[PDB]
């Protein structure tokens, strides 16, 4: 009858991949507050008593790990061995070299900023959908939510037995409408989140219904068909990276658009804006949300692509899923002629030395606090 | 005039996240020998002179972890200092544990196997195209077989300044036919591949153009337009682990479509059958491929979706791009009689305790070889 199903899922800032990459983030923002040119690539580990930080980073700032390390799990709520992991106590073991001369020599060293090459190969997508003001897929936008919900109740303490690690996953039903979706209902919710050894199996899934899932989805969107699977394992005491090693970069669609659209597989977090894979995909979101915004489409799907050494795009593609009058080609032009995709201009128009990056390693990437690339072009045409 | 362009990469097996994805999947395969109910999640990090394993393993198999991964580290080339990584003299770190107990009460425990529950929440999309025989992408096959022939050129010996770290990456100009698509040229090729000290920068892309690009890519698909980027950082000796930390699970994209269709996030490498990214991941390609082969579609999209210890998929979607007589609800249906999606039956469907999956570690885990997932289920309707 027109209507299909759709599946996002998000998880909490103590899921051990997420721990990773607002650790990756929190390396990177310490060197550019002291370093804006600083070249970052940290990549982390996270297993039972242990952050390992492995990677690349050429810097003039001074950086204390230890103390980056264990403020972000701290301000992540891991502070006690009943909860699986602590920042006190935990060990934080650094293999972190200079970045290889040979890609220096490549990409950046005696270039022009504007005229940088790209830190690699790769490709990057951006997507967006007119069927939130933020121009965000729904089912993502709400499996967020859940998790942020869970955090909030934490740390008031009002479900004082909940701990970090979170997961959620929301199914939604939508019609479709001449290329662009439209959200009809919620099929499905699952939310598994890590707890103490006292409460009882009841009691959380009755609060998770009436204290998290209400206060973050409207009422019109749930029937008495939706279903709920909360707490599903049963118990999940053990959590955090004793339940499950974490790795940066591992959370990419959770990152990003929740399945809808695409990526091309590259990780944000622990990276500076030389690394195309984090800038461009910005950028790529940037000119998405710009095109929706304007009123060219309803929904959009655009592709970018690099070579390593080399400053401009070597593709770029835009499909508009039928939701504009103008055709694809005619999209391209109008991106051509607004947009300049080189990294070393999006880094000015997205302000990317900037040290905001851990902000961005939870809850998504995209479709929040107007960050530079959630604030549309203008675009002339 | 109706065309676009779509990118693609794909690396080699010496590409330091590759190697762990190849050593992450010889664990999984040497416990798989032994216990064909081994309980893995074999994580991988590599850095200059360091694998580290990290994760979780339940299993009766008694598993010598430095004689496997050295062994994995043997056959993809690093057999020397001079070429940045030696099997031989590696430090190899083991931090794995059992398997949470939470998790297993949760997924696995006395349950009868055909109705074991997901090993965890998530969401999984297979694709399909008829534009390749093998219905995959041009652009990812073309990537694909690039690093191949260069590890073949290597291991012969006829470009023996070969190294064993690789990248390519493929921009195709598509036509648009009724929502499939129907490559016309290749626009770009990019090459990036790690050498010896000796051989110089025009030698190797002589020969990256003569003996790889030529003996790969149809001659109708190149042009006096075609774009080349061969060794475009003009220097690339430190390579592998030296050049670039790796982990498992960062080439997801590489390892399916290359960014056609879909993907669900979860990575493929180090994980048995109960963990549904890696297992219902291969049935959707499965399901995709059926359609295709079976007249049903020319191109089609299938997402499914699950929830921590329940066995049935939440969600089932199709979608087809326009390119069936049939609707997408129709084809769901079709799906529904024809597949089980529970995680219990995949596993006897697709011969998943087998110890293959090294194999599929490497040039994608889709259009190769004949794996179960790749030879069609005939379909009644
Ligand atoms: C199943 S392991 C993958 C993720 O699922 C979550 N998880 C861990 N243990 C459990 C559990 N017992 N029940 C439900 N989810 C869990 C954690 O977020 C982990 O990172
Ligand atoms: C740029 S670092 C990311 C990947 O690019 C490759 N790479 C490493 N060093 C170089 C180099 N000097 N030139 C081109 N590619 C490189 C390696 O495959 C690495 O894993
Ligand atoms: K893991
Ligand atoms: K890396
Ligand atoms: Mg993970
Ligand atoms: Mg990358
Ligand atoms: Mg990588
Ligand atoms: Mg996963």
């Amino acid at each position: 009858e027109g209507t299909f199903l759709f599946t996002s899922e998000s998880v909490g800032e103590g899921h051990p991949d997420k721990i990773c990459d607002q650790i990756s983030d929190a390396v990177l923002d310490a060197h550019l507050q002291q370093d804006p040119d600083a070249k970052v690539a940290c990549e982390t580990v996270a297993k039972t008593g242990m952050i390992l930080l492995a990677g690349e980073i050429t810097s003039r700032a001074a950086v204390d790990y230890q103390k980056v390390v264990r403020e972000a799990v701290k301000h992540i709520g891991y502070d006690d061995s009943s909860k699986g992991f602590d920042y006190k106590t935990c060990n934080v073991l650094v293999a972190l070299e200079q970045q290889s001369p040979d890609i220096a020599q490549g990409v950046h060293l005696d270039r022009n900023e504007e005229d940088i090459g790209a830190g690699d190969q790769g490709l990057m997508f951006g997507y967006a959908t007119d069927e939130t003001e933020e121009c965000m897929p729904l089912t993502i936008v709400l499996a967020h939510k859940l998790n942020a919900k869970l955090a909030e109740l934490r740390r008031n303490g009002t479900l004082p037995w909940l701990r970090p690690d979170s997961k959620t996953q929301v199914t939604v039903q939508y019609m479709q409408d001449r290329g662009a979706v439209l959200p009809i209902r919620v099929h499905t919710i699952v939310i598994s989140v890590q707890h103490d050894e006292e409460v009882c199996l009841d009691e959380m899934r009755d609060a998770l219904k009436e204290k998290v899932i209400k206060a973050v989805v409207p009422a019109k969107y749930l029937d008495e068909d939706t279903i709920y699977h909360l707490q599903p394992s049963g118990r999940f005491v053990i959590g955090g990276p004793q339940g499950d090693a974490g790795l940066t970069g591992r959370k990419i669609i959770v990152d990003t658009y929740g399945g809808w659209g695409a990526h091309g597989g590259g990780a944000f977090s622990g990276k500076d804006y030389t690394k195309v894979d984090r800038s461009a995909a910005y950028a790529a979101r940037w000119v998405a949300k710009s095109l929706v915004k304007g009123g060219l489409c309803r929904r959009v799907l655009v592709q970018v692509s690099y070579a390593i050494g080399v400053s401009h795009p070597l593709s770029i593609s835009i499909f508009h899923y039928g939701t504009s009058q103008k055709s694809e080609r005619e999209l391209l032009e109008i991106v051509k002629k607004n947009f300049d995709l080189r990294p070393g201009v999006i880094v000015r128009d997205l302000d990317l030395k900037k040290p905001i990056y851990q902000r961005t390693a939870a809850y998504g990437h995209f479709g929040r606090d107007s960050f530079p690339w959630e604030v549309p072009k203008k675009l002339k045409y």
